[PDB]
């Protein structure tokens, strides 16, 4: 009778060769846990709604897990998905992948510091960085890993010596004022 | 008459073309801090016995720092020496130098964990590692950075899993047993 504003399902596949519309697993698990815990629908239909987001190797895991136990809960299915596809990292590995992450040739500095902030949140959740030094390891990892130079280097080096170090949104406010 | 052992004074210079007898600054700073803190003799004579251990650029700094203030303490002199000659390590560079340190060229695995432990002390005095996990990052950096061997891996991983995190000496004992 009238147009209804629809919404796209977050598809996941588990391949390394992931297609452009397929999400990283952590984003899919947030959708699948909403279907598991929060939706009103019966559990036989929860399985259907989980599986209709899966394609390729991740769908093959759903078939395997159901075939071993047809009575399995959607919660225990997501425990199997966590146990297979969930991120494996640890103190040494998270610290290394964060510090080893340089700016790529196509990245603007504001995009690089946004990417880098995701890695810092990952490392803080693994308790590999104390939150009270997160600002230091931002400014220092930006200066070490970026291809930045000149008056931008000077403004960051000033802030590194300033005392009150930037929060991420303030650091971005500065870096955008240099992107212009 | 009868001969006895004759232990020579340690000399520091700050010269780039350092003579083979001249120490790296940290070793000299131990001798100077011993003269400052532990020797019984009056502070004017402490200034003299500190000065007798310096030649070239580092001696000029003793004269400069006394010329600014004839009332200065030996401790404040050593703060000026630390400022001028002490190493310029950052949290990023101490962290990276530590994590990037592998066992190399066919070193003894004991000689590797010794070389490594010197850098962990460096990083702990910067608090670039949280002191309460220094043993964790030691075990992880050994297990990542050594050639190791399987039974050693099982034993350290057992101690880490069990809970009893090694001191450096306990870790060394275990490493000798599998190194022989």
């Amino acid at each position: 009778l009238l147009p209804v504003k629809y919404c796209k399902m977050r598809i996941f596949s588990g391949s390394t060769a992931a297609a452009p519309e397929e999400e990283p697993f952590e984003v899919w698990l947030e959708q699948a846990t909403e279907i598991a815990k929060e939706w009103p629908i019966p559990e036989a239909e929860k399985k259907r709604w989980v599986a209709e987001s899966l394609r390729g190797p991740a769908l093959d895991l759903m078939h395997i897990v159901q075939a071993d136990n047809p009575s399995i809960s959607v919660g225990e299915c997501l425990e199997a998905f966590k146990q297979v596809f969930g991120s494996t990292e640890s103190r040494r590995t998270s610290q290394v992948k964060y510090l080893r992450t340089y700016q790529q040739e196509g990245e603007k500095i504001s995009a690089y510091v946004l990417r880098l902030e995701t890695l810092l949140r990952r490392a803080v959740e693994k308790r590999a960085i104390p939150r009270n030094i997160a600002d230091q390891v931002r400014l220092e990892q930006v200066m070490a890993g970026a291809n930045l130079g000149n008056v931008l280097w000077c403004r960051l080096q000033e802030l590194k010596d300033q005392g009150p170090l930037p929060t991420f949104l303030q650091l971005m406010k500065v870096i955008r004022e240099e992107e212009e």
